[PDB]
């Protein structure tokens, strides 16, 4: 039987947009039946990278299970994890964000490194999925984050990608001149995950195990 999404498209679905379902219900479907909105899935603009190759790797699994990969509670002891709420993102007349990811910002007047890993220990295939903030002035990048001039890394034995970010007034969507883009990976059984950053990563809270 068929995955119907009666309000969103993969995107939105997959992120956790305010609105979309957590679904706890369907751990396996046959294809997915998507629902078009406004934004697209992405409450915060920016573009989903490797997108259609998303599509196609949810398209028809066996099982599907979200966990936290990363504690919200326990995961980042020196940055602040409760302020990633944004206008862009509204519910019911409160700011909101992504269920899955968490927009992690400064504590005080500090960033330090972050550095966490994760190895994937369930036996099966493990989607984790990040975004990458891109500020539309220094201000704001020095408010967010402190330092000036940060970067993203993210490895695993199938991946390597070193982010920076760009500081730029984009046009104004649902009230961001900044943009947020979205990245995914898939982690085999017992390989390792590393993130470290220096600003800007919008943190991975739910990941999924599934089988296809």
């Amino acid at each position: 039987a068929p995955l119907h999404l009666g309000k969103c498209n993969i995107a939105g679905w997959i992120l956790g947009n305010p609105e979309c379902e957590s679904l706890s219900t369907a751990s396996s479907w046959s294809y997915i039946v998507e629902t078009p909105s406004s934004d697209n899935g992405t409450c915060y603009p920016g573009d989903f990278i490797d997108y259609e190759e998303l599509r196609e790797q949810l398209s028809s699994v066996s099982s599907f299970e979200r966990f936290e990969i990363f504690p919200k509670t326990s995961s980042w002891p020196n940055h602040d994890s409760n302020k990633g709420v944004t206008a862009a993102c509204p519910h019911a007349g409160a700011k909101s964000f992504y269920k899955n990811l968490i927009w992690l910002v400064k504590k005080g007047n500090s960033y330090p490194k972050l550095s966490k890993s994760y190895i994937n220990d369930k036996g099966k295939e493990v989607l984790v999925l990040w975004g990458i903030h891109h500020p539309s002035t220094s201000a704001d990048q020095q408010s967010l984050y402190q330092n000036a001039d940060t970067y993203v890394f993210v490895g695993s034995s199938r991946y390597s990608k070193k982010f920076k970010p760009e500081i730029a007034i984009r046009p104004k969507v649902r009230g961001q001149e900044g943009r947020m883009n979205y990245y995914w990976t898939l982690v085999e059984p017992g390989d390792k995950i590393t993130f470290e950053a220096t600003g800007n990563l919008v943190v991975p809270r739910y990941a999924f195990a599934m089988e296809r």
